[PDB]
DNA sequence: TTT
């Protein structure tokens, strides 16, 4: 996996659409919508933890997400509540699955614990979680200054409806409001198809979808918070890429109605497969589904009155036409996997396949009555889903009452289909629980119905099969497998609940009501005390307010869908976070250039964008004339502000200082580089690279200080200079950006912290006293002697052999050293796991790589010798190679030893041994003078304001360097001082930003003397003490 | 809940 198949697909068909970015590349947002069931799953059962632990970790998760994304206006976190029957059927399927998969995996314990099905609403678990969560919001917002300008909304298991859909509802409600901002930048947590489709159908302009790369789980690889990156999808581009795909639907010289088109595309996306209906065998993404629905639609389009999905409502005639068209696809799928006048033969065999299918797999006779009710229920289904999205739930009771899908060929007279579902109401937690849980998890229910789950007398015993069969329509994985069970009739079920209900325990009786969502807002006025809750410590005073809002204060009742295209919004202007391909006249074509967006090269086609040859003559003097020294926007459509510092040609090149000659070789090389990037990753094709432009990316606003006189404010550019083809330069666009300081004193208030950049105490803590130069008091502190520790390390660094040397000492082939020292999978792992060549990793002091050659330390060698001594035949195998019990034996022998306990790290990073760490720690132990001075303003770091380019060291950071923290860094408060014990580079795997492509950021495993002991920290938040 |  790594990422959903849908995400993967549309992400490769439109290369510019998605990226893997780090904390700082994520665009600014007003609203973050966080969906919790995923998280709760990650934290509860990835081995043992108690509730306290779990909650603590969930809380953490949230904290780090909010910390990294910094939603400026709203933070809506939404836990799945009691959902409509349509979903509940599937929820139930997944429960039964997990229960049985659970028993099966516990069976390995027979060969030789936290029930997860409690992640559903109504369970004592989820309730306790709800509590702890409100408590958490209250603490965080009440204490943390960063959660105080935000508005926060929680929607718990209390409030009914899928998290993702409660989010949706709040969004539509939002659009409804009068003085609502059409430009609000929405960020939604998640990558699966449903959330893409969802955000895409809100018809919101600045909407991003994102999820972290690695669950926070790989913390056994020591990753700083700031090091974590996100996969993100830009809906704004998705739109433009569809506008590109259906260009053939244009009949005149003018844009198609994108609202109209998006709607229909939402429809296709729903056809590919959704939760609330069985999937059509003939439509899987890997199976080229989207392209097929595209072809079908395009080729059918001139015939429909207009849209199949009009503003969330279906056009049964047009629908009909479409499905009719899909018949081809379906029949072709049949013709393909059949074996696992010709046509006529095909059709007879296919009709026979139908009959036999209805009979065998549908357990129903093929009466035309059957086709009838199948068509009925299917069309009903579709409309139901569209309502779910465009207008909110329109039926809590309704559900597709079959386990399989109709035959497209057998869908005629759709138009005659009557659609009528009724709202009804969401089930009470216990009802839904009994509807969803399998016999296995009876415990999660109150005692009152345990009997109902497990006593074969039970009226509902049918719905609780000890054994349930599973059909897999050519779907490979057990999870894709259909789960053949009954469908609960609400009647009989509530009938079999009547007696028990009264007898429920008091607290059980109380926890069985639906509930509201809560709105937290930081208050200056003290709101009183809060009790503690495992694991949140108690609070003497709250500084926030919690306020109940019910499901119906968010309700929008109208004939049309508010999921319309707000016209107040500005799509002419550029917003920094959000790319558009609009500002450049370009042609386009769908080609087969094998673009590389993820790990490996795409196997299918993509859309190549081709900017039209610009009007500016492609000469040096001409390009310079226009753009030299000017402020432009490069990268496209992922635009950035930048200033042109040089223009170059294979022959010559212009600086502010005049024209000179240029290295042809180096130029042609740069050009190759650019070409490769754009085509292979960006699916972009410029006319030519005859003339390059070299820019500096905008790097923050800078405040200059003018003598004793005044405060100046200017633009700040970058350190590094990157090259961009002159053909992709876009100039003079207007942008929507957006609190200046006033007095010098306003900048430097009394008692605020100041850091020194002047030689006498480069890196000294300080405090401003009087803005007159500036009056300041510096707190001088001693610095530990590290020469000793350095010395220790140098000798250890000496302890290293070469791959060959090591081959000789162990008397083994080079190959066998290769397999032995890496990871070798047997089917289970049996490699000492010291090096990870493909990954580009190395294990601590054991392995290390320099001249593209490997070197192993002594611990490594004694280890490898050990392995050899003990397990010879295995080695013999490694050497001569290109009851299942011995494996487990050595797999464990290996997993046990301590090199596993030692951190693995990326190659090119310098580390240190625990002994040296000991010496250092001892020195700091051993170590345990305010000086007033007048200091020019530009040599003072204001902790969270000053741009890091003013304090970046002219020399790369080194080990044992003495560092102090300026910029705030998650756990570590500013001011904390320490010494470097690690230096770790980091490069983006596949940057879509040409500027980032080979940029390496530096993190430092730092030993702060104070406990707060050790943390990786970006070089940006550091000064070195001179 | 995801794959
Ligand atoms: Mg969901």
């Amino acid at each position: 996996m790594g990422v959903p198949k849908f995400f993967r697909y549309i992400s490769e068909r439109y290369p510019c659409l998605s990226e893997l970015a780090r904390e700082h590349c994520i665009p600014e947002f007003d609203n973050l919508y966080l969906d919790m069931n995923g998280i709760v799953h990650n934290c509860s059962h990835p081995f043992h933890l108690e509730e306290e632990q779990i909650f603590q970790e969930i809380f953490n998760y949230v904290d780090k997400l909010f910390y990294l994304i910094k939603p400026q206006r709203l933070f809506f976190l939404s836990v799945d509540g009691v959902a409509p029957r349509a979903k509940m059927n599937q929820q139930r399927s997944r429960r039964f699955r997990t229960a049985r998969e659970a028993e099966q995996q516990e069976a390995k314990a027979a060969q030789r614990r936290f029930d997860s099905n409690c992640i559903t609403p109504g369970t004592e678990f989820m309730v306790r979680l709800q509590e702890g969560l409100r408590a958490f919001l209250k603490t965080k917002i009440s204490t943390d200054p960063l959660w105080q300008r935000c508005t926060v909304i929680l929607s718990g298991q209390e409030a009914p409806g899928e998290g993702e859909h409660k989010i949706m509802d709040y969004i539509r409600y939002m659009k409804t409001q009068p003085d609502y901002d059409p430009n609000t930048r929405h960020c939604l947590y998640g990558l699966d198809a449903a959330l893409i489709i969802l955000g895409l159908c809100t018809h919101e302009l600045h909407f991003v979808v994102l999820r972290e790369e690695v669950k926070f789980g790989r913390n056994v690889k020591r990753t700083s918070v700031e090091e974590t990156r996100f996969f993100l999808l830009h809906l704004g581009l998705l739109r433009e890429y569809l506008e590109l795909e259906f260009d053939a639907l244009r009949t005149d010289e003018h844009k198609l109605d994108i609202a109209q088109l998006i709607d229909d595309w939402v429809l296709m996306g729903f056809l590919v497969g959704n939760d609330f209906i069985p999937h059509l065998p003939c439509l899987h993404i890997s199976s080229n589904a989207l392209p097929l629905l595209y072809r079908t639609y395009i080729g059918i389009y001139p015939t429909l009155g207009g849209n199949i999905n009009e503003n969330g409502k279906l056009n049964l005639r047009r629908l009909q036409i479409f499905i009719s068209a899909l018949t081809e696809v379906e029949l072709d799928h049949f013709k393909e996997h059949a074996d696992d006048d010709e046509n006529a033969v095909l059709l007879k065999e296919f009709q026979n396949y139908k009959r036999n299918f209805y009979r065998n797999k549908f357990k129903r006779d093929p009466n035309d009555e059957l086709i009838e009710e199948l068509c009925h229920h299917y069309v009903n289904a579709l409309q139901w889903v569209l309502d779910y999205y465009y207008r909110g739930v329109q039926s809590w009771d309704w559900y597709y009452p079959f386990h399989y899908t109709p035959f497209i060929s057998d869908l005629k007279n759709i138009e005659q289909v009557e659609i009528a579902f009724h709202m009804g109401t969401p089930f009470l937690p216990f009802q839904q629980l009994l509807a969803v849980l399998p016999a296995a998890s009876a415990k999660l229910l109150p005692v009152a119905y345990h009997d109902l789950m497990l006593l074969p007398t039970s009226p509902l015993a049918e719905f609780y099969p000890l054994e349930f069969e599973s059909d897999l329509n050519g779907k490979k994985h057990d999870w894709e497998a259909v789960v053949l069970i009954p469908f609960i009739d609400e009647g009989r079920l509530l009938a079999a609940m009547l007696p028990c209900e009264a007898q429920l325990s008091l607290e059980e009786r109380e926890r069985n009501r639906h509930g509201p969502m809560y709105v937290y807002k930081y208050s200056t006025v003290a709101q009183g005390p809060m009790p503690a809750y495992p694991p949140l410590r108690a609070l003497p005073v709250l500084y926030c307010t919690e306020v109940a809002k019910w499901s119906h204060e968010i309700a929008v009742n109208l004939p049309y869908s508010v999921c319309i295209e707000l016209p107040n919004a500005a799509r002419t202007v550029f917003f920094p976070g959000f790319p558009t391909m609009q500002h450049l006249p370009f042609d386009f074509e769908l080609r087969n250039d094998r673009v590389k967006v993820f790990e490996q090269v795409s196997r299918n086609q993509n859309i190549v964008l081709k900017p039209r040859k610009r009007q500016l003559e492609d000469t040096l003097t001409a390009v310079a004339s226009q753009y030299l020294g000017k402020v432009i926007h490069v990268g496209w459509p992922h635009l950035v502000k930048a200033i042109v510092v040089r223009v170059a040609t294979r022959d010559q090149r212009v600086d502010s200082e005049g024209i000179t000659l240029n290295d042809s070789r180096r130029f042609d090389s740069e050009c190759k580089a650019l070409q490769e990037h754009f085509i292979n990753r960006m699916g972009i094709q410029f006319a030519n690279y005859d003339v390059l432009v070299y820019v500096r990316t905008f790097a923050g606003n800078s405040t200059e200080f003018r003598d004793k006189g005044a405060l100046m404010v200017r633009d700040s550019w970058s350190s590094s200079v990157t090259g961009y083809p002159a053909q992709g330069v876009v100039a003079d666009l207007t942008v929507w950006e957006r609190k200046n300081f006033l007095n010098v004193e306003h900048y430097f208030p009394v008692g605020s912290t100041i850091f020194l950049i002047t030689d006498p105490y480069y890196g000294s803590e300080g405090t401003v006293q009087d803005p007159r130069r500036i009056q300041v008091s510096i707190m001088v502190r001693p610095e530990p002697k590290v020469n000793a520790a350095r010395q220790l390390q140098e000798e250890r660094d000496r302890d290293y052999l070469s791959t060959f040397q090591v081959c000789n000492l162990l008397r083994i082939s080079g190959r066998t050293l290769g397999r032995l020292s890496g990871t070798v999978w047997v089917v289970h792992n049996i490699g000492l796991q010291l090096k990870y060549p493909r990954q580009n990793e190395e294990r601590a002091g054991y392995c290390f790589r320099t001249n593209n050659q490997w070197y192993y330390s002594s611990l490594a060698v004694d280890l490898m010798r050990n392995y050899c001594q003990r397990y010879p035949d295995v080695i013999d195998f490694f050497g001569d190679s290109n009851g299942h019990r011995r494996v487990e034996e050595l797999a464990n022998w290996v997993r046990q030893q301590p090199h596993m306990k030692v951190e693995r790290i990326s190659c090119g990073s310098k580390t240190v041994c625990r002994e040296t760490i000991e010496l250092l720690i001892a020195a700091v132990d051993d170590l345990r003078k305010h000086v007033k001075l007048q200091v020019k303003p530009h040599l003072l770091i204001k902790p969270n304001v000053t741009l890091p380019d003013v304090y970046r060291s002219k020399r790369p950071v080194r080990l044992f360097d003495r560092v102090v923290i300026v910029r705030t860094i998650y756990m570590v408060p500013v001011g904390t001082k320490g010494t470097v014990i690690g230096i770790h580079p980091v490069t983006d795997p596949n940057p879509v930003r040409l500027e980032c492509v080979h940029a390496v950021d530096t993190f430092c495993k730092v030993l702060f003397d104070s406990p707060v002991r050790v943390y990786k920290v970006p070089e940006i938040a550091l000064v070195i003490i001179k």
